[PDB]
């Protein structure tokens, strides 16, 4: 099944899953998804495996 990723505004410092930077910024600074949790930069989002 794919991944369901959405916007999400992070409080503490957060790894993009795919491809290892952080997301940077204050906030909407990438998203989750909303049934595993993975957490990837809104660029990579297209790229990360789908099998949620
Ligand atoms: C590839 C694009 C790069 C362009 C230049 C960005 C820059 O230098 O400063 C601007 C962004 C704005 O912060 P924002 O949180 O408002 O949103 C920007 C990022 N995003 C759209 C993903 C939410 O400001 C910050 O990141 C604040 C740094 C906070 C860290 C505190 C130590
Ligand atoms: C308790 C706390 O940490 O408050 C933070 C401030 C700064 C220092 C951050 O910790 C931040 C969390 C993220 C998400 O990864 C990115 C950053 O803003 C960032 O770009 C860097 C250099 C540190 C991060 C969150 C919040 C709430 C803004
Ligand atoms: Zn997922
Ligand atoms: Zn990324």
């Amino acid at each position: 099944m794919p991944h369901r990723f959405k916007v999400y505004n992070y409080m503490s410092p957060t790894f993009c899953d795919h491809c290892g930077s952080l997301l940077w910024g204050l906030v909407k600074q990438g998203l989750k998804c909303e049934d595993c949790g993975m957490n990837v930069h809104h660029k990579c989002r297209e790229k990360v495996a789908n099998l949620c």
